[PDB]
């Protein structure tokens, strides 16, 4: 029941110096409007939030939350390895107006069971906003299994979903069974575009996922075509993003690639991106293009 | 050569409330350097300091190096994600006195090889003073791998060092082959307690290790007795630091047990710890007690 | 395009003493024919291979072909870690009448890469069959990339297809783009159930999966409605499969498993299974036959 | 405690042709017992068991075990996947005189835990001699972990040791403390070079490690030096035996390089491999004897 739906990690706009570019992270945020998506989350990976000190992450919060002016919902992500700045920055998003927080799991330290679970029931207690876990194993070494996140749900009430980011059936299926075989409600995320359509079928809620920033319209019409019990036409949106992915490999981080495609899909945004992220090349700018071209995207 | 010898990873102390303890740390900063240790470095992973904000990370910086007095040779560990912080904090060391600056992989993106030589040139560059690197995979999740080393010490004049946290006698040796055989003075130091001699014997220069905040001598009188050429009384105290990593199993992260040790071997310092660490429950700081009277330590 | 569709990794049936059932193997194989499946593969993971004597898989193989007649296609596994032993069985395997032969890359030693492709060769140039290679890296600790099946493809033109066994989306569609794209007529079949369909619509063949013993209708049925251009058919079809792997956590080796679940869906064969795999208890039985239940499949 | 000191795994000489090659095998047996080694290792990864024949494996054991006649205890590796084969080559072992057998846990499959500690209890029950269990997790993909290694020593009075092969410090200490612990005569090998001295240390007993086969006399003066208390003496060879390792490097498998190795330092036999190890080219030959010279091991 809650977050359930297309839910896109708003890339940041910068400008040339490293600054909020307001202008053109306005015109992102109206643009995702527009094409129907069901929230917005600032200020996950795609938006950068390990490469902005914590005074940056309020102010971008802020901006973001009131440009948004309760339009859609509003997620902040506010984790990291700080955890007093982690319940800094959540209660700084509740006391701004978002409507939830998405918290990682600590990245450095890769903590025993017990002080993870201490941690995120801290962080819950710091708030009364809903809280959505994020499991990013390839990047934290440390997954959020199905158990752990059950534990979790079982633990504090305003645990109320997930964004699983991995390439991998076998988890979304085990945590769809698990996590939300004891909370119905309990919502489950895939952050992999070309996981949505069996996030769907297995029983899950929607997608965070980075081609919500550039091609928002083809997850927006799956969920729509899925909703409606057109299967075939979900399908045939779930055969594009089966394929956008490949765009990924260009560079990593691919942050940079994601600005470089809200462009090519027609909306002109500074590309600019944080250390140590670096601008594309254009020899893969160009191959970039090729492969929105080849997609029926630009 | 630059930094070699033993350079104990110090411990930040901190008062309950989370605010740095300035007599505890002071303190210990002396014992230390009345135990005879060639080096100290400052907020590395048992200085806690990816559980501190940057300007709580200045504050110590500064504290630490004013207390030193140049007394011994000063390392400040400026690592992280945020790659402009990690500029900030460098150039904020150079300025504050410190002799060098540590500096870890970008732990969060595994950034790819391009961007990854690339952000350790321009913190090379934005400063004067000598850098190490910092290798710490199991936690990073990317290996500083010695053909990538090689290739930052043969880029910039000023990456002179590492610090390489494993548990593989393959890779110091690597480390130590590769790198010191391009570059005679390049400094190679074990992260762990239990392969410094293994170090020493390989052509390598010496440990930051956690033991070194509560057991100084043993270290200490290890590379006394290796650079005397007394080889027997040099593994004897090899013996004892073979046994002590045990003790870091008490708990993850081991941060809070490091300084129940400092206690419990004679000096008696606050031992909160930041989260997400908590602190050593009564049974295991019982277990701890055991095994630095079986060693001998207290 | 050789060896596409669905072609199912078959059940060896063992006798409580271990031996070759003929009965109940070919009663199996009888039903997968009739069951409209494409072709059929013995000493797979799943038939048990690496848990027989090499006389014991010759002895099983001309059963196999024998049995089956040439009434499909008939594949035989002949790999291992003994590279002398797979020339000896893929030989043997052309000479008693098989039509292919899947080879697994060597799993105990990693082989260099100049070692793996020359194996590859050698075993392509002991026999005039066609070769599909067989890729399980959670098994055998060495993926076998896109860049090198392609390499292989390259080098030896009876080298025409894989099992690509992974939960894995990226890796399917890179292994489609990079070895089918220089190799348009090169097969790529997914080793899991729960694949099959975005292995369809990335541009593949088939699947060789376990639920190919107990449910093949679901799988033909499957690729027929999607050769049809019956997306919305084929889809509901994958709902089932994307279920069906629950039941492969019941044990490991799991091959216990398969069988029970050939029983439970009509066809009574001995479930003996070959050490170090065990005899699944009643509970576990029980709880298999639920979930055949609730997906409707007995 | 059994089977404790320095014990080669020695290997197995071979005719162009691929077949025994006795007068070799048996020259190779002698020197090393003129050496002074306290026992021999034959069929284990060095004496490349996994590229084997049931068939061919029983001979050379059988062989190896006439040869050696008594004047040493003699191990026989038995292990493998097929667990009705491991019992076969145990009990033709015992049958053949063997005075012990040396089991990896199955490699493929990595079996459940119970699956794994009824394999080995199945193992142990199939003969009357002592069983040493074999830990390679870099090829296994599955950790023998001092917990389960604890079960299996409290389970089975005859399986008495183990041969622990990987670059880990905290590893070896481990199941020394955990098994030795509970079990005070139950052997603890390394199976690496470079690890021996620290075993010793740790309170283990010895190593079977690939340098036995070539410079025995290090392995066997060290552990000389360290029973008479010299341990100066001791640490002196440990420096050469940490360099060791390097060689390894030059192929996967490294099989043909420690045969080199055997050539260079004096035993002129043939350095036939089995496939899929092939021949060193001569380059890397050449590089092996200046690492041989410069450690002045020919
Ligand atoms: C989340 C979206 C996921 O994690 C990306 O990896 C791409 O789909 C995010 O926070 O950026
Ligand atoms: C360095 C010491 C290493 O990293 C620890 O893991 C323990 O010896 C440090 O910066 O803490
Ligand atoms: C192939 C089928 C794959 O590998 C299994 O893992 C089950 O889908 C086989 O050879 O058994
Ligand atoms: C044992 C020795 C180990 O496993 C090698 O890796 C080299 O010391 C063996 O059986 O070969």
């Amino acid at each position: 029941a809650l977050f359930t739906g297309i839910i896109p990690p708003v890339s940041t706009i910068f400008t040339a110096d490293g600054q909020l570019d307001k202008p053109g992270t306005a015109a992102l945020i109206d643009d995702l409007i527009k094409a129907g998506v069901d929230g917005l989350f600032f200020l996950g990976s795609g938006g950068e939030f390990s490469q902005l000190g914590a005074e940056e992450r309020k102010a971008i919060a802020r901006f973001a939350i009131d440009h948004v002016d309760r339009r859609v919902p509003v997620l902040i992500g506010t984790g990291g390895t700080n955890a007093r700045e982690t319940i800094e920055l959540s209660q700084h998003a509740q006391q701004a107006g978002a409507d939830g927080i998405v918290v990682i799991n600590p990245y450095y330290w890769k903590v025993s069971e017990a002080n993870l679970i201490r941690y995120f029931e801290q962080v819950a207690d710091s708030v009364t906003l809903p809280v959505m876990l994020y499991n990013f194993p390839a990047l934290t070494g440390q997954d959020l299994t199905p158990a752990l996140v059950k534990t979790l749900a079982d633990s504090r009430s305003n645990i109320i979903g997930i964004k699983d980011t991995i390439d991998s059936v076998a988890h979304l299926r085990s945590m769809i069974h698990t996590v939300k075989g004891a909370h119905p409600h309990f919502t489950v995320l895939c952050g992999y575009d070309d996981h949505l359509f069996n996030t769907l079928l297995l029983g899950g809620d929607g997608a965070i996922s980075a081609s919500g920033n550039f091609a928002p319209q083809v997850s927006v019409n799956l969920l729509k075509a899925w909703r409606d019990g057109d299967v075939a036409k979900a399908a045939g949106y779930h055969q594009t993003l089966l394929q956008i992915p490949q765009m990924y490999q260009l560079d990593t981080p691919f942050v940079n690639v994601i600005k470089e495609a809200i462009v090519l899909c027609g909306r002109p945004v500074s590309t600019h991106v944080l250390p140590p992220a670096s601008p594309l090349d254009e020899p893969r700018k160009a191959q970039l293009k090729t492969l929105l071209q080849q997609l029926k995207l630009c």
